[PDB]
Order: structure tokens, then C-alpha cells, then sequence
């Protein structure tokens, strides 16, 4: 309560609308029942209005700050793991190791995937996109397991959260072995979730597969990184087709495809083309995309973003992390150092500097993947894969809320009611 | 048209509003600017909160107005053909003859769905619901037509809209088709669009089915009051995930599993069947099966309407054609006798007659289609198939707005950072 | 010459000279034409091959891929030296090879397949199962 006691709505007669306070960041002004005063506002961009209440995640902007249940992402993504991380979100405190060693065996204990699914896989394209695979297999996911949908019997909700929970894994490496023609691998409960993932992502069975230590804990740590990001475009699709009462597979479906989004045109990936394509220091920078880079052919690549001010609170351990794999793989890195030049680039670049075109976490995760054999076109579906316990925790929070059903309303601006005469046949 | 000059709000210090003016409906207070200043409203499900400006359908839920472009929805059931109307929806007027042709004879050129895409069906399980494969099929197109997936291109958004218009009947015939175990029906050119339904939807390869024009007018006219209906819980799902940047298909797979969540909840579910199982001319008569009503799931079954409050505008032409059928389908109707029973008790009854739970469009188009022997599984598909018209426009006109995407605000009220030291060691 | 064979003759009637070594009486066509026309229908078996491959792939490799695969279906006639088994054996190419071809690019644009037609001409046939659907009546441009 800084520099607001009461507001007042006024009309013609003064209306004192109460302010409330968040935990952190912004208090607000309540407008509920305006409504039921005939007094709507107008916002198309939701930039001014507050959606809702949330305990998960906390980001401050400006700040670069960017806390999960109150703890700060840096920790986490350090002395934690995706599970216990995971735990967390969906529970709002750590937990012992008994609660955490229970959790660990309820997940481990559903990472494998009906097997008429994988027939589903079939009949998808060889040469479909990782993520389109992705979306389609999720959205199929309500017409198996038809026992988790009832989204209002919190004994059917954990269920799928569970479900949901222990398959994203399996079936994004699933639509990586198929893009590629390998046969799909089978889970590992005497693994770590990322150990695994590594695992059926890489494993052949023409020999036993070794999960390197140090790309173990890159892996992990960028699947910490992702669990998610506070209110953006994704969760408030995952959180607005919730609403309705959609079945949790359909809203995580959405919230997949959504993330995808702002990734699918002519130089959407044409840009994020070059990044890969070429690999050489003096090429792809080098009085090359100074204008190059054509419509978005920025924000694709990981660098700058709308939610942080001057950096990215996830990318400072992420780069970290490139450190210590480069160095690890050797064999399998040191041309990948056309990344200190483009980095470099960003950093002192003024089409950079005035820009905001600072390297985040996708940039580091990208460099680390690039790294660990994984194509581009299963980045965003690692970084879904990871954001769905983020999306299941806030879905399972609206639902909580009391199922908060999204019918805004509409400023009609169209014709009046007009008389209808066709003279027309077929 | 009075108070319309502006407002003013203010807890500490003062800030300039205007009052906005639609063609029709209330007023409402320009607050795009307050979020600069610091200012945040709190709504909940968009409470009092107008999320666009639309010139696509005007609803006047208390007087039951209902139109579209500004034509009334019950003069376009009765004077229209669903096709004419889908124009009129997605172009702002009327079809002249020679535009209609081109509209329509488009339609019909891109009806048949990839070889491929069928093959999907075919790794569902017969006993699904054929909703739950609906969503998924839908969800899984973006697979089959990778290019335009990129919802800025105006012409990506031109043809996108097309295949979902042209294919989502095929779609749709097909599902039923696999869930009673028949083959699947291509689409005729020469039949009309609601006849082309009924074709796919009933026809064997073992003898020439004729379509009834009465039943199909019905048809026609169950799609066309189902076209579209302003802005609610699915249409606002789509909106939102386009506004993601999530590429059609997506939205309409997502939008398609909004119109379905209420008929899976359990209460609901418990009630679906209670009235679809128990009908023996000794229960419904005494209001013994009725007898029953804690878990109401009314609008479910057709009873009552969120948004209307005496009627539902679309209920007239439907409850006309209802008996216009009936009595075309001839003496083959005797479990349809609670039909006549059911709006007797509803409109006799206090209860019903106070909770208003009045026979909506859909109490009476479910009576056409199981006139028509069609499963109730197939009810809410036939609306979603019908309904994609409408999920286009809003998407369409949600695009060719501005859109400033959408990050909407939270009151977090979490924990205040904390420091994290994991009480694990696993 | 070509040039008179082009503007002057069909292909079957070519297939025949080229293949008997003498223009085609009436009857000796007809037994010619009618045979070829008995035969085009490719085993279901060999059709279910074409869906092994991706629908992605060159049309072309997919022909010298259902092609080098016949024998795999037509197991007894590989025996070169009989003078019938070649007698026979060519017949199915000379046949099937056009109901083959069509498929390909069916396969390859995502539409269904079509069955040859023992009333159109062999080359109407082709445009026939190249171009096709199961939803409008197609109409050959002679
Ligand atoms: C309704 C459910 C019981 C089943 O849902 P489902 O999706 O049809 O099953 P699913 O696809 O997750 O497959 C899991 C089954 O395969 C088993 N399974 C899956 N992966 C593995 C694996 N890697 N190693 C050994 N077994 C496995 C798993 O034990 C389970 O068997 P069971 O019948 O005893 O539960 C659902 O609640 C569930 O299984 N998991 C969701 C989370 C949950 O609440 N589970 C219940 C407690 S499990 C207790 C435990 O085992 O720790
Ligand atoms: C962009 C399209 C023309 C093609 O996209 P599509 O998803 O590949 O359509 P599709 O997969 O159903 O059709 C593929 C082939 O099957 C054909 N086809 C599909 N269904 C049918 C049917 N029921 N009857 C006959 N042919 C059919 C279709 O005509 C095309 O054959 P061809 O290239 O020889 O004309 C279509 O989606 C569309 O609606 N376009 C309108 C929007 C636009 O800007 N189109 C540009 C050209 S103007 C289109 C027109 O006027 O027809
Ligand atoms: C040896 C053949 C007759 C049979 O070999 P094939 O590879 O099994 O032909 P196929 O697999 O396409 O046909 C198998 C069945 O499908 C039938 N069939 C295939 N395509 C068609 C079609 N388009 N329309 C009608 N029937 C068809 C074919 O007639 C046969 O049915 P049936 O035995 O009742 O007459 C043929 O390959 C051929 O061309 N033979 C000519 C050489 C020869 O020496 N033939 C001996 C008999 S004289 C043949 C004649 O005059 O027709």
C-alpha cells in the first residue's frame, strides 16, 4: 500500500473501488461485480487487467527476478532437481525425503505409454515436425486414458497431473526416434528423469547406452530452467481452455501448441536456419545477418524478451552449465564456438545494445542441446515437455480457484439488427 | 449515448477515461491506459471486463436477440442454407449469386481429407468417443499441413480456414462411421453440403441411400443455428491460443475440447445417461425418473441457457422443423412420447418454471438427430463440426485486429522469497 | 517412321508392332488389347507396399522400388528360358506398369487409389487413375 488508499470509480456518482495487495510486486484495484452495475471496462491486451490470483511463480520484470513458490529460480535450478522442482510447484513446499521419495516412485511408475499410442505414432509422417507430432499425440491422449478426464473429482485430477507427469518425457523422445528412423526406447525406473530422457532419446539397442555425468545434470538443470514462466500466452491458454472444462491432455495440448506459436513462418526458422545450418565464426555473423535477419529473425535464437528488463534471472546458471558441457564433450564442441562470437555480437552490437537482444536461457539451452546431439526441431518440445509440470500445476490452481470460467465479453461494433433477403440459389 | 464523454478514477492521484459505444449493447470505459500508470483492475473470468471489440455476433441475452452480421439468427434458419450463412459469417454480407459460387464451390473442391490423416482414426480404439477422436484428428492436422501454419500470412489464414470448413464435416461423418464399425464415405460433389452429411453418415456401399430433403432442411438448419454464438468459453479458448500465436488447427482442436468439458464432470455425466437409460413410459409420465434432480446437468440435456433468460431465440425454428420431422419420419416414434413429455414438465412445472431450465436448441435438436437414429456420442460433434464456421471468424477477426497478444496479470500471493536447501538427498 | 506411328496409331497398337514385329490385323488386336486389359489390376498384396515407403519420397524411387519388387509376388514366371514365361511375364508389365505409375503419384499427393477401367482406352485409363476421385465423376478430355 504505496501510493493508493481507495480509488474511486466516478460516473456521475462517486464509486470507491477497494485495492488489493499481492504478497509481492503490484497490489490492484477489485472490479468483480462492476458488472452487476452495469460498469464494464474495456482492455483488449489484458495489460491493465489483472486475471488472476497465483501463489506458483513470481517474476518482477524490471528486477530480472523470477521465484517458484517463493524460492528463487537460482537455487532451484542448482541444488535441486526437476523432481524435487516439480514436487514443489505442485505442492508449494519442498519435500521430505519421504514425500519426495514416494512422488519419485508414483512417477517412475507410469513413464511407459499404452502401446496402442505408438500405433498412433505410425501413422503420423516421417517427415512431420517434432512438435506437430507432439501436439497431435497429446490431443489424443483424452481418447485412451478416458478414466483421468473427470477435471472436477480432485481423485481424477492428480491422476492425469501424475499421467501427464510421467509421459511427456517418453513421448517427446518418441517424436525425436521417429523423425529419425530408430525404434523407440522403453523407460528406465533405475534412471533419473533426465538420465532417462536421455537415454530413449539416444540409446540404441545395438549396445547399452552411458549417461554422461555431466550431461546428466545439463539436461536437468534446463528441464528446472523450463518448469515454467508465471502467466504467459501458453499457461493462459492452458488456463483459459481449462476453464471450460476441457480434460487436463486436451488443455496441455493447447498449451503445446500455443508455446510453438511464435515459430512458423517463411523467416521464423529460416532465421533460426543459420544458427545450426552454418557453423564457422567468420559466416553466419561476419557482415552476414547485420541485415540479414529479416521480420522476426531476433526473438527466435534466444536473445532479448518481453517479461525481463536488462537479462534473463534463468540464463545466468544456463551459461554456466555450456562451461562445463563444452568443455566435458570436447569432441563435440569446440567448432560450436561460433557462440562467444554471436554472444559477443549481442552483447556489444549496437543493433544489439538498442535492441534489448540480450542472450537468455533458450540461448544457452540451445547452445548446451546443440551440443548433446539434439536437433532444432526438438528444442521447444524439450522446453514444453519441461513447462508442462508448470502447466499442470496451474491448471490444477484454477481449478482450485473454483474453475475461474473465462467469458470475457465483447464490444460489438457491427451492424444493427438489418432485415435478411437472398435472391441467390444453391 | 449521454455519459459517454469520459470518467475519471483515482486513489491517490487522478487519470482521464473515456467511455466507449458499441452499435448495439452497453458502455464501456476505455482502461488501456491506466496499466502505464500503475493501475491494474482485478476480474476474474473477465467478469467486467470487455477482452474485444467484435462486429461478428450480437446477443442480447435478456430480450433474446440473436444476430449475426446483424441478420437474426431465426430468419436466416428459415430463409438460408448453412453454406450462405458461413459467407455471411466469415465475409460481413450477404453472397451475391456469382460470389456464392466461388465461396462454395471452393468448399467443395477440398473436401476429401489426406490418405494419411485417415489412417490415424485408425490407431484409436472402435470404443472411444468418437469426441475424444474428433479433438484428436483436429489436433493432429497441423501434421498433415505443415506450411500454413503461420497465422500472420493473409493468405496462410485465407486457405487454413478453407480445409477446416471443407473437411470438418468429412471429419466428422468419418468418426461415426468408425465407431459403429462401417466404412468410411467419401464426400459427393453433386449432393448438397447438409446432404453430403447425411450422405457420409449413413450410406453403405450395399444400397443407393436418398436423402430426404426433410431431413436434411433439418439438418441444415441444426448446423446453421449452430454456426456461431458470440463470445464463451470455447470461442474464447480459440481466440486466446490464436492470440498465442498456436496455429489454427490447434485453436480449433482446442477450442472443439471447450464443447465437450461440460458433458464430461461427472454430476453431469451421472444425469447424461439418467435421462438417455430410464424412459419407460411409468417414470418420465409420474416425473419419476425426473423424481431424481440433485445433480442437474440440465443444459446438457437441453435445459435452460446461461445467457438467455426467458428463451433461447434458436429454439424456434428447431422446436417447428422438430415436429415437421416427426411427423416425416412418420409413426416410427414412441420412446420419442417423453419428447412430447419432457417440454410439458418443463414448461408446467415451478421449479423448472423459476429455475427457468426452458428447452433450449438443444433439448429439440437432439430429438431431430435421434429422430435420425444418430447416437447421442455424434450430438456434440455435429455442433463443434457446425460451429468451426464461427471459431474461424473470431479467429480470423482476432488476427486482423492488431493484437497486441495477451500477458494477463496476476495478484500473486505466494510466499515471499525464501532461501531453498532441499531436505533430500535422492 | 515415328512420325507417322505418333499421328497415326495409339500406343497398344505401337506395343504390338514393336513387340510382334507387324501392324496388327483386326482380330490379332483385339486378342492383344482385350488381354492387356484383362491383367492391369496390381496384386492387394503388392498395393500395401506402396504404403511402406513415405509419402515424401521421389515417385521415381518408389517405382523402381514396387518394380524391383514384383518377382517378390510373381515368384513361378522368373525363369527366363521358357519362351511362355517370358510370354507371360511381359504381359503383366506391358498391363500393370500404367495401374503402377498412377498409384505412385496418388500415394505421393495423399489421395486415394484408382482401379483401372476396362472401358476407357489405355491412355484415358491413365489420366483416368492419375487424376480421379471417388467424389466427381472425371471426364477425359480426348
Ligand atoms: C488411474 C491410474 C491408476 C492408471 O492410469 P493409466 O494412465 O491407465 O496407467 P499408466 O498409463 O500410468 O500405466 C501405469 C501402470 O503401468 C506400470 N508401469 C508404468 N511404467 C512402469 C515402469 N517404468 N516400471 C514398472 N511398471 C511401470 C505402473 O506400475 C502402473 O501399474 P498399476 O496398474 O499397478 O498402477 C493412474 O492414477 C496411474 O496409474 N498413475 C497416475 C498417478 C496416480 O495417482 N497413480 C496411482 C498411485 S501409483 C503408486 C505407485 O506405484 O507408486
Ligand atoms: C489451398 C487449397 C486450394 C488447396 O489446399 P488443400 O488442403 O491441399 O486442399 P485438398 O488437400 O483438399 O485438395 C488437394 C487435391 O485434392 C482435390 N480434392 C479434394 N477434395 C476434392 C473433392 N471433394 N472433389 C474433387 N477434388 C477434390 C483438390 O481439388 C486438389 O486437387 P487439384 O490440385 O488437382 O485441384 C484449398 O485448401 C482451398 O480451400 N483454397 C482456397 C484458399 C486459396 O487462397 N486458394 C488458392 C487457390 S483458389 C482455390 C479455389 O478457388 O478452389
Ligand atoms: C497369365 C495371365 C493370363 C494371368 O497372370 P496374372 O499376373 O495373375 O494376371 P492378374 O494377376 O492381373 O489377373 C488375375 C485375375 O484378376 C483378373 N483381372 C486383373 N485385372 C483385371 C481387370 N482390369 N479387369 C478384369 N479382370 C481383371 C484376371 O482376369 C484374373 O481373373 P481370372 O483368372 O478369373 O480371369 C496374364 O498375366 C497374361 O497377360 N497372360 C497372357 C499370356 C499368356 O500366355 N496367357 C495364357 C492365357 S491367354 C490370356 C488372355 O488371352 O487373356
Amino acid at each position: 500500500a504505496d501510493t493508493k488508499a481507495k480509488l474511486t470509480l466516478d460516473g456521475d456518482t462517486a464509486v470507491e473501488l477497494d485495492v488489493l495487495k499481492g504478497t509481492l510486486g503490484q497490489d490492484v484495484i477489485d472490479i468483480r461485480t462492476l458488472g452487476s452495475k452495469g460498469v464494464f471496462t474495456f482492455d483488449p491486451g489484458f495489460t491493465s487487467t489483472t486475471s488472476c490470483e497465483s501463489k506458483i511463480t513470481f517474476i518482477d520484470g524490471d528486477e530480472g527476478i523470477l521465484l517458484h513458490r517463493g524460492f528463487p529460480i537460482d537455487q532451484l535450478a542448482t541444488d535441486s532437481n526437476y523432481l524435487e522442482v516439480c514436487y514443489i510447484l505442485l505442492n508449494g513446499e519442498k519435500p521430505t525425503q519421504e514425500q519426495y521419495d514416494e512422488f519419485k516412485t508414483t512417477v517412475t511408475r507410469h513413464t511407459m505409454i499404452h502401446e496402442q499410442i505408438t500405433r498412433l505414432f505410425h501413422a503420423f509422417r516421417r517427415d512431420s515436425h517434432p512438435m506437430a507430432v507432439m501436439c497431435g499425440i497429446t490431443g489424443a491422449l483424452a481418447a485412451f486414458y478416458h478414466d483421468s478426464l473427470d477435471v472436477n473429482n480432485p481423485r481424477h485430477r492428480e491422476i492425469a497431473a501424475f499421467r501427464l507427469l510421467s509421459k511427456m518425457p517418453t513421448m517427446a523422445a518418441m517424436c525425436y526416434k521417429y523423425s529419425i528412423g530408430q525404434p523407440f526406447v522403453y523407460p528406465r525406473n533405475d534412471l533419473s528423469y533426465a538420465g532417462n530422457f536421455l537415454n530413449m532419446m539416444f540409446s540404441t539397442p545395438c549396445e547399452p547406452y552411458e549417461v554422461n555425468p555431466i550431461l546428466e545434470r545439463a539436461m536437468d538443470r534446463i528441464l528446472i530452467l523450463h518448469a515454467d514462466h508465471e502467466q504467459n500466452a501458453s499457461t493462459s491458454t492452458v488456463r483459459t481452455a481449462g476453464s471450460s472444462g476441457a480434460n487436463p491432455f486436451a488443455c496441455i495440448a493447447a498449451g503445446i501448441a500455443s508455446l510453438w506459436g511464435p515459430a512458423h513462418g517463411g523467416a521464423n526458422e529460416a532465421a533460426l536456419k543459420m544458427l545450426e545450418e552454418i557453423g564457422k565464426k567468420e559466416n553466419i555473423p561476419e557482415f552476414v545477418r547485420r541485415a540479414k535477419d529479416k521480420n522476426d529473425s531476433f526473438r527466435l535464437m534466444g536473445f532479448g524478451h518481453r517479461v525481463y528488463k536488462n537479462y534473463d534471472p534463468r540464463a545466468t546458471v544456463m551459461r554456466e552449465t555450456c562451461h562445463e558441457v563444452l568443455k566435458e564433450l570436447g569432441t563435440k564442441d569446440d567448432l560450436l564456438e561460433v557462440a562467444m562470437e554471436l554472444e559477443n555480437i549481442a552483447l556489444n552490437d549496437p543493433y544489439f545494445i538498442e535492441k534489448k537482444l540480450y542472450p537468455n536461457v533458450d540461448f544457452y539451452s540451445g547452445i548446451i542441446l546443440k551440443a548433446m546431439g539434439i536437433p532444432s526441431s526438438m528444442f521447444t518440445v524439450i522446453f514444453a515437455m519441461a513447462r508442462t509440470v508448470g502447466w499442470i500445476a496451474h491448471w490444477s490452481e484454477m481449478h482450485s480457484d473454483g474453475m475461474k470460467i473465462a467469458r470475457p465479453r465483447q464490444l460489438y461494433t457491427g451492424y444493427e439488427k438489418r432485415d435478411f433477403k437472398s435472391d441467390i440459389k444453391r
